[PDB]
């Protein structure tokens, strides 16, 4: 407490000082000072120092335009809404001059538009979700799960591959240190450059393999966890002492197979060796140590003998020829999947949700103002709410008219069976609640002439009467609505 009063004090002493490799622990570190708090009315100054941060850095911070992305997905309280969708919009200038993640960016996207469905609060998801259209318009907690190792056997095809890995390592431990060549002694005297481990590999027994042995089975059982496997293909490949004819895994290129598995062989030993330092100094008295931050943000230097570590495993499985086998594109890939994801959103307009349908629908006006596959099934979106929610053409979806046919004002500015029936479909669900409500008719205007700028036969003299019918119904208003689609 006594000594805790120096982060109080210190929410503006340590800001004033805001006016590109060894500043990561300040995207680490001051990244967790404000997560205790996500004092109380101070730690919005904490926001001042970070949201500003960002922005004016961008080599690490490219690794910190994303930072709590993984901890965004676990935001929801207010500061943990506003610790990723306020610095959302200033996530697309890291990768301005920059525009592996691309797909990681919709992670918060496809499901916290879900999110959006559980909540004023969505003051900060509407123009962020418009972020997510910057995000890939530039461009183009975190809890440790671990997973237990030792659970299968070694398989027997693997055991001719654990006596030539190893019999590979004691030339790896020595291709390293070939221009000296260290030699085994007795006695550790490393002021005369002796070490006390120096031995052969033929030369082995029964309990000293296990040196060697345990870094391979580790890294071998660990491959069958995610319903992988390996498979087969065809076969292929001074001083004096241990000297051997060695070839170094420092030059060898690598398979496409094996790259998701293996930088998820490095975030296999994010979930151990992040779990095996906690197993070390913590039980004595020990601190609380950092390790627990968000994914893409903290030091990689540790993570050397593990991301370098978790190649040269399966780079020498090349060498045997085995089958290593792992059986605004995604925003586009998907968009039929939004189109038909938001359409089944639509549904629940009637029956928190209501916001789903302002949240989802009225955040792709600008990214209908950066793109009839998709837009021929959203022009119907509505048209399920519109008729899920027909007596309502249900709290805020009733009155969502205004913004409707907003989104559909640029998607239908920014362009034969996929629109001709439906697109007076929807339209007259927005003119036939013309005069019962004018948040309909004020955008069925929009809607009647969302082809004057893209440029409704059938629907010509339903409105074209209806026109007479709201002539004086001020429904007046609502007559230029049903007069520009007559003919």
């Amino acid at each position: 407490t006594d000594m805790a009063l120096a982060l109080n004090r210190y929410l503006c002493t340590a800001v004033l000082p805001l006016l590109l490799f060894a500043g990561t622990e300040h995207h680490a570190s001051l990244i967790d000072s404000l997560l205790h708090t996500v004092k109380g009315c101070s730690l919005t100054k904490a926001q001042r120092d970070s949201i500003e941060v960002c922005l004016l850095s961008p080599s690490m911070m490219q690794h910190l335009l994303r930072r709590l992305v993984f901890d965004v997905p676990l935001l929801n309280k207010m500061p943990l809404k506003l610790l990723t969708n306020h610095y959302e919009r200033c996530w697309k200038y890291y990768c301005l001059p920059g525009g592996a993640s691309e797909e990681e960016l919709h992670l918060s996207r496809k499901l916290f538009w879900g999110i959006f469905d559980a909540l004023y609060e969505q003051e900060l998801f509407k123009l962020a979700l418009p972020c997510l259209s910057a995000v890939a318009g530039a461009l183009p907690n975190f809890n440790p799960q671990p997973v237990d190792t030792s659970n299968i056997t070694i398989p027997e095809k693997l055991e001719y591959f654990i006596n030539k890995y190893a019999e590979h390592s004691h030339d790896k431990w020595s291709m390293d240190k070939l221009a000296n060549g260290w030699i085994y002694g007795e006695i550790y005297s490393d002021s005369s450059k002796v070490q006390p481990l120096m031995k052969p590999y033929k030369l082995l027994s029964e309990k000293e393999k296990e040196i060697y042995r345990w870094p391979i089975k580790e890294s071998l059982k660990t491959m069958l966890a995610w319903g992988w496997r390996i498979e087969r293909t065809r076969e292929g490949d001074a001083a004096h002492g241990y000297s051997p004819r060695a070839i170094d895994m420092s030059n060898v290129t690598l398979s496409r197979d094996l790259h998701a598995m293996a930088e998820m062989m490095a975030e296999n030993y994010h979930n151990i060796w992040a779990k095996k330092k906690k197993l070390e100094l913590e039980s004595k008295g020990g601190g609380n140590h950092p390790l627990l931050v968000p994914y893409d943000t903290l030091t990689a230097k540790e993570k050397a003998k593990d991301r370098e570590k978790a190649q040269d495993i399966l780079k020498f499985l090349q060498i045997n020829g085995y089958a290593v086998s792992r059986g605004y594109f995604l925003s586009a890939a998907s968009r039929p999947l939004c189109s038909g994801g938001h359409a089944s959103n639509k549904e629940k307009e009637m029956v928190f949700c209501k916001l789903g349908v302002l949240v989802r629908h009225r955040i792709s006006l600008f990214g209908n103002d950066a793109t009839l596959h998709i837009l021929g099934q959203t022009l119907d979106a509505r048209t399920v709410m519109k008729t899920g929610l027909e007596s309502v053409k249900f709290l805020d979806n009733a009155a969502e008219d205004l913004e409707k046919t907003m989104e559909n004002l640029k998607q239908g500015q920014f362009t034969t069976t996929v629109a001709l029936l439906p697109m007076l479909s929807s339209l007259f669900e927005h003119i036939g609640q013309h005069q019962f409500l004018e948040d309909v008719q004020v955008s069925c205007y929009r809607i009647l002439t969302s082809l004057y700028a893209l440029g409704v036969e059938r629907q010509r003299s339903a409105l074209g009467e209806c026109l007479a019918a709201f002539a004086g119904a001020a429904f007046l208003e609502t007559h230029l609505d049903k007069h520009n689609i007559y003919s």
